[PDB]
Parts: structure tokens; C-alpha cells; sequence
């Protein structure tokens, strides 16, 4: 069973609190990440829930996805992982602005499109992708992460779905934002905040930094009135690869790729480097 026994689990360093939980390293048969969910202790109903949604987390066995280690209830609802070595690709594109040579900028994108291919093998919508849950391990693997607990984070009362969405809009694709038309989430939405992580990585930004007003980024993105200004991209990134960030970032979702064609684009355009 994957419950972990109050006691076992020795926390450390706390490494920030978000929207929806805080992550603290910990110890438990060596280095982990504990992530301690930011939320009112649950019902029975909802107990069962969370557990419902640690059997979606067990569907993944993948050397591209943070490796589930197993959950705590009885001090606080929790999810343990492995412990990353490194920094988030956010921390390591917008915070300490590491030059990643283009080669090396590719095959960040093939592991994430990788990691990503594998989830939706798996029938899984991420449904907030975004670059601090992408995780450069050791400087080499990429782990992704923050899938977990669909219906917990986006249900639940008092989960600060309001927090949520700020720290979400910019990967947002826009029928998203709307929530309007038929399944918002879907794999077309998941590689649409793709695109925008192909963007961070292509121009080392993050998308409409010139509009420093989230409240006009949303409302123009979800009327179909702003997307990334890909004349930002890299002179050195390859045309292949704009012409593929273009596409996952349509605005009408069933023109965008799924990521079968995704990442048979990139690892194309790697081998012709
Ligand atoms: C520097 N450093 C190093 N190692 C880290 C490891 C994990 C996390 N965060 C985190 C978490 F602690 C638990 C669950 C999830 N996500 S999850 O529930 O979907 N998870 C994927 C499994 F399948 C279940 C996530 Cl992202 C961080 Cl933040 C760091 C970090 O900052």
C-alpha cells in the first residue's frame, strides 16, 4: 500500500508555498519531496476522493515523470515524490537565467514532449502544465510534476482557485479561460501550455512580459485577441521548431498536434541540428 505511516517521514527545508500546497524536502529511505496539501482536513467523502485521485498518480512509471513514492493523511494530507537535484526549468530560465546552449534547449523540450506523450498514453490530462513543475534533475532528466489531485484542487471548496488561476494564466490555452465550450481540459489544452513552455525555452521569456496586467492578459487571451509574440524566438532556434510552437499554440484546439506528432517533430529536428 502507498498510505506512509505518521512518524516515518521527516521534514526539512521548506522550498515554497504555492497556490495550492507548500513542499518541503524531507526524509523518508533517504532524500524526498513532501508536499503538504493547503487544505481544510477532509471529510470521509473526500478522503476516498484523494485516494481516487493517488490511483491516477500510480498510473506512472516513467523516467520523464516525478516519481510518485506514496501519500500521508493522519498528519496532514500529503504527497511524497523522489527529491529532485536541481532547479525548475522557471527557476533556471527566469530566476538565475541559465544559458542553455540550443542543443541542450531541444532535448528539455523532447523529454517534456516525452514525459508528456506517456501521460496522455496513460489517458491522462495534466491540466497545468507550466515550467516551475518541470524539473531538471541531476542538470540531465527532466521529471514532470503537479498532476496530481484533479478533482481536489479544482473542486473542493476553499482549494484558492482563485490563487490557481493567477499562477496558471500565462500556459492557459484560451478555451480555458473561458471554460465555455465542451471539456475545457483536454490533451489539446495540455499542449497548448506546452507551446508556451516551448516559448520560454526558445526566447528564455515568459509570454506578454510587455503587458504587466494579468487582468488584460486574461481577458485578451480568452477573447481570442493576444498570444505569444513568437518574433521573440532565438535567431538560433530552428524554423522546424517556431513552425511547430505555432501550431500548438492555435487558438482553435483541434488544429493543434497531439504529442505522437509533437515529439516525432522535435526528435526530427534534433538530428538535423
Ligand atoms: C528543488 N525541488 C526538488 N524536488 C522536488 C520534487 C517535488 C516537488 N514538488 C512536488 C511534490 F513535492 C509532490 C508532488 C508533486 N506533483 S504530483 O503530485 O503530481 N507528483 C508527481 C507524482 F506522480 C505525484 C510535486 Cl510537483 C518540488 Cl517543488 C521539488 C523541488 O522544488
Amino acid at each position: 500500500d502507498w498510505e506512509i505511516p505518521d512518524g516515518q517521514i521527516t521534514v526539512g527545508q521548506r522550498i515554497g508555498s504555492g497556490s495550492f500546497g507548500t513542499v518541503y524536502k524531507g526524509k523518508w529511505h533517504g532524500d524526498v519531496a513532501v508536499k503538504m496539501l493547503n487544505v481544510t482536513a477532509p471529510t470521509p467523502q473526500q478522503l476516498q476522493a484523494f485516494k481516487n485521485e493517488v490511483g491516477v498518480l500510480r498510473k506512472t512509471r516513467h523516467v520523464n515523470i516525478l516519481l510518485f513514492m506514496g501519500y500521508s493523511t493522519k498528519p496532514q494530507l500529503a504527497i511524497v515524490t523522489q527529491w529532485c537535484e536541481g532547479s525548475s526549468l522557471y527557476h533556471h530560465l527566469h530566476i538565475i537565467e541559465t544559458k542553455f546552449e540550443m542543443i541542450k534547449l531541444i532535448d528539455i523540450a523532447r523529454q517534456t514532449a516525452q514525459g508528456m506523450d506517456y501521460l496522455h498514453a496513460k489517458s491522462i490530462i495534466h491540466r497545468d502544465l507550466k515550467s516551475n513543475n518541470i524539473f531538471l534533475h541531476e542538470d540531465l532528466t527532466v521529471k514532470i510534476g503537479d498532476f496530481g489531485l484533479a478533482t481536489v484542487k479544482s473542486r473542493w471548496s476553499g482549494s484558492h482557485q482563485f490563487e490557481q488561476l493567477s499562477g496558471s494564466i500565462l500556459w492557459m490555452a484560451p478555451e480555458v479561460i473561458r471554460m465555455q465550450d465542451k471539456n475545457p481540459y483536454s490533451f489539446q489544452s495540455d499542449v497548448y501550455a506546452f507551446g508556451i513552455v516551448l516559448y520560454e525555452l526558445m526566447t528564455g521569456q515568459l509570454p506578454y512580459s510587455n503587458i504587466n496586467n494579468r487582468d488584460q492578459i486574461i481577458a485578451m487571451v480568452g477573447a481570442g485577441a493576444l498570444s505569444p509574440d513568437l518574433s521573440k524566438v532565438r535567431s538560433n532556434c530552428p524554423k522546424a521548431m517556431k513552425r511547430l510552437m505555432a501550431e500548438c499554440l492555435k487558438k482553435k484546439r483541434d488544429e493543434r498536434p497531439l504529442f505522437p506528432q509533437i515529439l516525432a517533430s522535435i526528435e526530427l529536428l534534433a538530428r538535423s541540428l
